[PDB]
Formats: structure tokens, C-alpha cells, sequence
DNA sequence: ACAACCTCCTTAGTACATGCAACCATTATCACCGCCAGAGGTAAAATAGTCAACACGCACGGTGTTAGATATTTATCCCTTGCGGTGATAGATT
């Protein structure tokens, strides 16, 4: 279930011609947003920029957010779920291009 | 000599458990009315004071002007959208 969701679920473009303009009458009114900026310590772990579900199995281990990424240092790193290859090997080094660090 | 036994005698000891809603009456009955207490009343003076007078003197509030803030207008900027290209996932195996 932490694949079978992130298109799985946007099936839900397929169950909308009921409801949001039936016709050919899109109307002026807005989305209106959410913004909260970089490099805030807040902001979450996809604004460290990853690869594919990567993004989805690291933040099931509820370190959601780049503010605690700070205490994964080489030593004890891996606690999350999957996150097997790409995203673990090299990201690191742009990780301080953003510019957090480990030691 | 007493013993309990036959019969219907009467006595009287009890009657399971949990909970919620409602409001608090009926009596008549001479208390007499006589006396006098300290004790109610109030006049005149203690424990002390009112508020009107003529002064005193001040605060507050509303009218006026000024200040600056705010909400508008304008326009800029970024963060976000949605699609797309193609990503190393998920996890099966080494």
C-alpha cells in the first residue's frame, strides 16, 4: 500500500464529469494555496529532491521533514523502510547545496 | 403424677433488585387583658455634623485640528499546477 496509492488513488479523474463542470462552462473562481517557503526547518524531506517512491517509503518513517534528516549520519542511518539505491547513495553531498550537513 | 398426643385455637414472622419523575397542604383553640417593665418615645446636648452659602479650584469631555494609519489600489514576484519523460523503485534474487 505505500506503492499502490499515488496513482492508485487519482483514479479519482475518472469519477468527476458528474460534478466539476458537467459541460464546456468553467467558471472564474480560484484554488487558493498554501505557501511555507525555503529553506524553512519545517519544509519536508522532498526538498532535499529524490527519486521516484524514494520519496514516499522514506517519509512512512514519519521523519517527514528535513529538520531531524540532520541526525542520520553513516553510522546509524537506516531505520526507514526501503529506500535501496539512488536516493541512499550519493544525495548527501546536495544535501549542503541547500545546505544541511551530517558528522 | 406426668407425658405428649388428637384436633382445629390464634398468634405473627417474613415478602428480591437497579433507576427516574414530583408538588409540599390540613386543624382551631375565647389568650382572653391585666400589670409594668426598664422601655418606648422624644425633648434637649452629647458624639460632634449637616449642606447651603460663597467662595474655591479642578477634571473632564467635546469640539476642533492634526496626525498617521490602514485598506485600498496598483503591480510585481514566487510557488504552484498539471503534464510528461522516464525514473532504481518494489522486492526477488544474489
Amino acid at each position: 500500500p505505500e506503492e499502490a496509492i499515488r496513482r492508485a488513488a487519482t483514479i479519482l479523474a475518472e469519477q468527476l464529469e458528474a460534478f466539476v463542470d458537467l459541460r464546456d462552462v468553467r467558471q472564474p473562481e480560484v484554488k487558493e494555496e498554501k505557501p511555507e517557503f525555503d529553506p524553512i526547518l519545517l519544509l519536508p524531506v522532498d526538498d532535499l529532491e529524490l527519486t521516484v517512491r524514494s520519496a514516499n517509503c522514506l517519509k512512512a518513517e514519519a521523519i517527514h521533514y528535513i529538520g531531524d534528516l540532520v541526525q542520520r549520519t553513516e553510522v546509524e542511518l537506516l531505520k526507514t523502510p526501503n529506500l535501496g539505491k539512488k536516493s541512499l547513495t550519493e544525495i548527501k553531498d546536495v544535501l549542503a547545496s541547500r545546505g544541511l550537513s551530517l558528522g
